[PDB]
């Protein structure tokens, strides 16, 4: 189960995400990556699966990210869609839903979303050959 492919789902996902940005994704998250880390592999990913899905619950209709054109409009859904893609992966991984994130740190999504792209690129590594 560790090494499973759904790290690969994950790291697709998160390509692709951090691959637009806008007034949206320099909104904030509570930074679970400000922790001095003493924490389980699923522990983190219960983390990263809460604040990610406080994110896209809260701004998934918010004025600032809906946007004026079409392709303000589509990039949000889009966004919206890979966040909550890769909060289905990583509620997957995690098999936990109690896990309280206590950082007062807020960092940007975008920078939420590189620094968990840079662990999970980090665990597939540990994975294989």
């Amino acid at each position: 189960h560790k090494c499973d492919i759904t790290l690969q789902e994950i790291i697709k996902t998160l390509n692709s995400l951090t691959e637009q940005k806008t007034l949206c994704t320099e909104l904030t998250v509570t930074d679970i990556f400000a922790a001095s880390k003493n924490t389980t592999e699923k522990e983190t990913f219960c983390r990263a699966a809460t604040v990610l899905r406080q994110f896209y619950s809260h701004h998934e209709k918010d004025t600032r990210c809906l946007g004026a054109t079409a392709q303000q409009f589509h990039r949000h859904k889009q966004l919206i869609r890979f966040l909550k893609r890769l909060d289905r992966n990583l509620w997957g991984l995690a098999g936990l839903n109690s896990c309280p994130v206590k950082e007062a740190n807020q960092s940007t999504l975008e920078n939420f979303l590189e620094r968990l792209k840079t662990i999970m690129r980090e665990k597939y590594s540990k994975c294989s050959s």
